[PDB]
C-alpha cells in the first residue's frame, strides 16, 4: 500500500526519500510502485527529444519539453546537452584536443572535484580496442587519462556480485551477494533478479560507497536507475544535481547501463547486432561530457568507466545435463548456467550424499565440460566458500558452456547466443577500467588489476576512510596524480629465536635412521659460518618475511636455504632459497633415501618424529627444500633435517615431487635464477584466513604434528631477465600458487600418465597473488627491497593467470 495521492510538483528525483504511504518522487519509486499519480507527466516529459535544433534557439521556456534550448537554461541548468554546440557556436568535448588537468578547474563553492561513476554491464575489455573505430568518446577518455588493458571481476563472474563488489570491496562471501540467485538456509528464502526478495536488506552486507560517504558527511547522488528510465533522462537529471546549491549538491553520482549485455546475451559478444548498442554507449558518453563542459565543470569532475563482467559465446547446444550422470537426479536441486551449485532438494532427507554425487561427476566422459568441487577445494584466488549462502557442491564449467539439470530445464525455460559467469581468470570475462579528471593521471596506462582495489581509490578520490574491505589500500597509487593514501609496513609481532648446537644426538628418540657416519679444519670453520647466516644473502634476497601474530619459532641457516621453523606448528612457516640459471639437479643417492636426521639446534620436544609417519598408513612426509637442488653432496645432508620435513599424502608427494624436481629447475633457466619461498598453510574453516592452534581438524596419527591443508610457494626473480634473480637492480617479477593439500589426485583426470602431462596444469589451476598467501600465513613478504612500498604492494596483488593476450 501507499497513499499513491500526493504529488511530485518541485519534487522531481528528490535527494532523501519519504516514508510509507507519503508517495515517492525519487529515481526508485517505479520499482517499489510508489510513485505519485503524476511522477511521469512531470519528472519523465518526452516532447521534442533530447537535442536542440537551430530553430529552437532563443525560443520560450516551455516546461513541457524534455530539456530546453531556451535563454534561462544555463541558470536553470536544464538545457539539452547540445545546446551550447548548436545555439553558441561551441564544439563537442570530443572534437577538443586534451590537454592535461595539471589541477582541478571548478566553479566557485566546490569543496572537492566530484565523481562520476559510469558503469556499464557486459563492457568486455577486448571492446576498446575492436569497437575503437565507433566510441571516439570513450576512446579520448581513455588515451587522455588513466586506463587498464583490463580489470579482473570477481567469481562468479555475474551482474549482482560484481556490482555489490564494486561497491564495497568485498568478495561476495563476505559481501554475501554469492549469485544472481541464491537460498539462505538461516532464512529460509531465495534471491532472484525478478521480485521483491532482492529489496531486503539482509542479503547485503558490508558498506557501500553510498552509505560510507553519507556517514562521513560526503553527500551522495541515489545510484540506482529504475529500467523504465531512459539513458537521456538519467543523464540530465545528473547535470540537473550538479547545479544544486553548494550546500545540496551530492559529491558522489552514479550512472548504469544494461547495454552491451542485454543485447550480447541475444547476439553473442561480437555479433553483428554489437556495434550499434556501443554507439549509443559512445553517445550516451558525449552527452554526459558536453553536459559537464556546458557548466564548466569537464576540468572539474573525476569520471570512473568501469563494466561488471565480460561477454562469451554460448549456445543450448553446449549444454552438459547432470541426468547424463546421476540416477537420482530428482533428490537435487542445482543452481544452474555459467557455473553449478547442488544442493539437497529436501533436508528432511538422510539418504542425500555430497561424496557419491561428486564421485558420479567425475571424469566420467572423455571431453567433460564442468569439473565438480566440494567448496572448499575450489582454488583459493576465486575466495568462494566462506558463505551459508554457498553450497558444499559447485561446478566449475568450461567457458563457452552450460549445466543444466535435465533437458527439459533448457526447451521448458536456442534464446541465447552469448553469457557470463565462468571463473574470474577467463578472458573472455576480463572487463574495463578508465580514469579521466584531475585526480588521475595524464595519459598513462596502468598494469590489469582487480576490481576488488576500486572501492579504495573511490573512497580517496572523495576524501573518505574506507571501511575495512579485501583491496590492499595503496596498491593502486599508481592511477593517481594526487589524494594518495601512504601505506606503511605492518609491525612484526613475533621476532624470530636464533638457536646454536644445544643438544646432543642421543637426546634424540624420533625413530628416524640416516645412513650419514662418513667422517680437515679448512672446510670446517667454513659450514659452521652456514649455520651462522654466512650465505643468507644469495636465499634470502627481500629481508626475512614478519611473522604478524603471536607464536614462537626460530630462524635456521643452512648452506642452501633458510626456514623460519615454528615451534607451535612443529614445521617451518616458511622456507627461503636461490637457484640460479646455472644451478644443477641432482638424484637423491641411494644410501639416503629414507634418511631423516635430528637438528641438534632444535629440542627434542619441539620435532616431528618418524615413527607417527610410519603408524600413520595414510601420510607419508616431503621436504621443503628439495634435496634435489642441493649445491654439494654435503650440502645435501641439510635437506634431510627433521626440521625441513612436512607431512604429505603419497597422491600429493607426485605433484610436490615434479615441481621441486622438474618445475624449480625449469622456471631458473627461463627466468635467469630464481628465489623461492614455500611453505604449508592450514585453512581448515575455509575463510581464507590463517587457523589459530585449535582450528586444526587432522593430525598426523598419534602426535601433535598438524596436516597442512595446502602448500604454497613465491617464486620472485628480476623483471629484466638479463639480470639474475640474486642481482636485480629494477622492478622484481612474481608468481605462486597455493596447491590443495590431497589425498588424492581426482581433480586431474590425466593423472594416471606421467606428471609431465597434468601436474603443471594443475599448478596454472591454483595461481595465487602473493596477497593471498599472506592471509592464509599471517606472513608479510618483501620487507627489505630498494623499491617503492606502493610498488611492492602492486606485485603483492599481482596474479599470473596463464591465459593467453
Ligand atoms: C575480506 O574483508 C572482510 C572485511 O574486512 C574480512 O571479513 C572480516 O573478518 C573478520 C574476521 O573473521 C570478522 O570479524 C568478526 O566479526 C564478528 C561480528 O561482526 C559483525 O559486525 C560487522 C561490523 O559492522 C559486520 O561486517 C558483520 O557482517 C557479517 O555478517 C552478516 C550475517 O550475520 C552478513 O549480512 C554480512 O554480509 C557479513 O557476513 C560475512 O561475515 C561473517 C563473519 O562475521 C561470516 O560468518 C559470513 O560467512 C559472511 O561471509 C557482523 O554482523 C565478531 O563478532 C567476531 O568476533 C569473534 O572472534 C574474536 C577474535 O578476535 C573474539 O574477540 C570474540 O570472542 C568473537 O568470538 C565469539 O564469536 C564467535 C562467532 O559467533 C563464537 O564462535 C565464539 O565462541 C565467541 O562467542 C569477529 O571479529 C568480520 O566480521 C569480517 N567482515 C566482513 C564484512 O565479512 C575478510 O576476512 C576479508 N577476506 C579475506 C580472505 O581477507
Ligand atoms: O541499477 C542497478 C544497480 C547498479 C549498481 O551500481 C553499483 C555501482 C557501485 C559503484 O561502482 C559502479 C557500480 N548496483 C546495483 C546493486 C549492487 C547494488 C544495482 N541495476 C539495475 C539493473 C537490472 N539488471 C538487469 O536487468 C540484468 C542485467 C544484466 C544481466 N545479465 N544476466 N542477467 C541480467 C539482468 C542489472 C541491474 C543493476
Ligand atoms: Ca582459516
Ligand atoms: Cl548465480
Ligand atoms: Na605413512
Ligand atoms: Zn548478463
Amino acid at each position: 500500500w501507499t497513499a499513491t495521492s500526493g504529488s511530485c510538483k518541485g519534487r522531481c528525483f528528490e535527494l532523501q526519500e519519504v516514508g510509507p504511504p507519503d508517495c515517492r518522487c525519487d529515481n526508485l519509486c517505479k520499482s517499489y510502485s510508489s510513485c505519485c499519480h503524476d511522477f511521469d507527466e512531470l519528472c519523465l516529459k518526452t516532447a521534442r527529444g533530447w537535442e536542440c535544433t537551430k530553430d529552437r534557439c532563443g525560443e520560450v521556456r516551455n516546461e513541457e519539453n524534455a530539456c530546453h534550448c531556451s535563454e534561462d537554461c544555463l541558470s536553470r541548468g536544464d538545457c539539452c546537452t547540445n545546446y551550447q554546440v548548436v545555439c553558441k557556436g561551441e564544439s563537442h568535448w570530443v572534437d577538443d584536443d586534451c590537454e592535461e588537468i595539471k589541477v582541478p578547474e571548478c566553479p566557485a563553492g566546490f569543496v572537492r572535484p566530484p565523481l562520476i561513476i559510469f558503469s556499464v554491464d557486459g563492457f568486455r575489455a577486448s571492446y576498446m580496442k575492436k569497437g575503437s573505430k565507433v566510441m571516439p568518446n570513450i576512446e579520448k577518455l581513455r588515451s587522455c587519462g588513466t586506463h587498464a588493458p583490463y580489470m579482473r571481476p570477481v567469481y562468479p563472474t555475474k551482474t549482482f556480485p560484481n556490482l555489490y563488489t564494486l561497491a564495497t570491496g568485498l568478495y561476495p562471501e563476505s559481501h554475501g551477494i554469492v549469485g544472481n540467485s541464491m537460498y539462505d538456509p538461516v532464512f529460509d528464502a531465495s534471491f532472484h533478479l525478478r521480485g521483491r526478495e532482492k529489496f531486503n536488506h539482509r542479503w547485503w552486507g558490508g558498506q557501500p560507497l553510498w552509505i560510507t560517504a553519507t556517514k562521513q558527511g560526503v553527500r551522495a547522488g541515489t545510484f540506482f536507475w529504475s529500467v523504465s528510465i531512459p539513458h537521456e533522462r538519467r543523464i540530465l537529471t545528473i547535470l540537473q544535481w550538479l547545479s544544486l546549491p553548494d550546500n545540496e549538491r551530492p559529491s558522489v553520482y552514479a550512472f548504469y547501463s544494461e547495454q552491451p549485455d542485454f543485447s550480447g546475451h541475444k547476439y553473442g559478444p561480437f555479433g553483428p547486432e554489437m556495434t550499434n548498442p556501443l554507439r549509443e554507449i559512445d553517445k550516451t558518453v558525449g552527452q554526459l561530457m558536453d553536459g559537464l563542459k556546458q557548466l564548466r565543470l569537464h576540468r572539474c569532475v573525476n569520471v570512473i568507466f568501469v563494466g561488471d563482467h565480460g561477454m562469451e559465446d554460448v549456445t543450448c547446444d553446449r549444454t552438459e545435463f547432470l541426468s547424463n550422470y546421476l540416477t537420482n537426479v530428482d533428490d537435487i536441486t542445482l543452481v544452474p548456467g555459467t557455473l553449478g551449485r547442488i544442493r539437497a532438494k529436501s533436508i528432511n532427507n538422510s539418504k542425500y550424499d555430497p561424496k557419491t554425487i561428486i564421485a558420479a561427476l567425475t571424469c566420467k566422459k572423455p571431453d567433460q565440460h564442468f569439473k565438480p568441487y566440494m567448496k572448499q577445494h575450489l582454488p583459493k584466488r576465486l575466495h568462494y566458500a566462506n558463505n551459508r549462502r554457498i553450497e558444499d557442491i559447485h561446478l566449475l564449467v568450461d567457458r563457452r558452456w552450460h549445466v543444466a539439470r535435465k533437458p527439459l530445464d533448457v526447451y521448458k525455460k536456442c534464446f541465447f547466443q552469448g553469457d557470463h559467469g565462468f571463473d574470474n581468470k577467463v578472458n573472455s570475462m576480463q572487463t574495463v577500467f578508465v580514469g579521466y579528471g584531475p585526480t588521475f593521471k595524464y595519459r598513462t596506462k596502468v598494469p590489469p588489476f582487480e576490481n576488488i582495489e576500486l572501492y579504495n581509490v573511490m573512497c580517496d578520490l572523495l576524501g573518505l576512510k574506507p571501511a575495512p574491505n579485501n583491496g590492499t589500500h595503496g596498491s593502486l597509487n599508481h592511477l593517481l596524480r594526487t589524494n594518495t593514501f601512504r601505506p606503511t609496513m605492518p609491525d612484526e609481532v613475533s621476532r624470530p629465536n636464533y638457536p646454536g648446537i644445544m643438544y646432543l644426538q642421543s637426546e634424540f628418540d624420533l625413530g628416524c635412521t640416516c645412513d650419514d657416519k662418513v667422517e680437515n679444519k679448512l672446510e670446517e670453520l667454513n659450514k659452521r659460518l652456514h649455520t651462522k647466516g654466512s650465505t643468507k644473502e644469495r636465499h634470502l634476497l627481500y629481508g626475512r618475511p614478519a611473522v604478524l601474530y603471536r607464536t614462537s619459532y626460530d630462524i635456521l641457516y643452512h648452506t642452501d636455504f633458510e626456514s623460519g621453523y615454528s615451534e607451535i606448528f612443529l614445521m617451518p612457516l616458511w622456507t627461503s632459497y636461490t637457484i640460479s640459471k646455472q644451478a644443477e639437479v641432482s638424484s637423491i643417492p641411494e644410501h639416503l633415501t629414507n634418511c631423516v636426521r635430528p637438528d641438534v639446534r632444535v629440542s627434542p620436544g619441539f620435532s616431528q618424529n618418524c615413527l607417527a609417519y610410519k603408524n600413520d598408513k595414510q601420510m607419508s612426509y616431503g621436504f621443503l627444500f628439495p634435496p634435489y637442488l642441493s649445491s654439494s653432496p654435503e650440502a645435501k645432508y641439510d635437506a634431510f633435517l627433521v626440521t625441513n620435513m612436512v607431512p604429505m599424502y603419497p597422491a600429493f608427494k607426485r605433484v610436490w615431487a615434479y615441481f621441486q624436481r622438474v618445475l624449480v629447475k625449469k622456471y631458473a633457466s627461463e627466468r635467469n635464477g630464481v628465489n623461492v619461498i614455500s611453505g604449508p598453510i592450514f585453512d581448515y574453516n575455509y575463510d581464507g584466513l590463517r587457523d589459530t592452534e585449535d582450528e586444526i581438524k587432522q593430525y598426523v596419527e598419534g602426535s601433535s604434528i598438524p596436516v597442512p591443508t595446502h602448500y604454497y610457494s613465491i617464486i620472485t626473480s628480476c623483471l629484466d631477465f638479463t639480470q639474475p634473480a640474486d642481482k636485480c637492480d629494477g622492478p622484481l617479477s612474481v608468481s605462486s600458487f597455493i596447491l590443495p593439500h590431497r589425498p588424492d589426485n581426482d581433480e586431474s583426470c590425466n593423472s594416471s600418465e606421467d606428471e609431465s602431462k597434468w601436474v603443471e596444469e594443475l599448478m596454472k589451476m591454483h595461481t595465487a597473488r602473493v596477497r593471498d598467501i599472506e592471509h592464509l600465513t599471517g606472513l608479510d613478504f618483501y620487507r627489505k627491497t630498494s623499491r617503492s612500498y606502493s610498488e611492492i604492494l602492486t606485485l603483492k596483488t599481482y596474479l599470473h593467470t596463464y591465459e593467453s593476450e
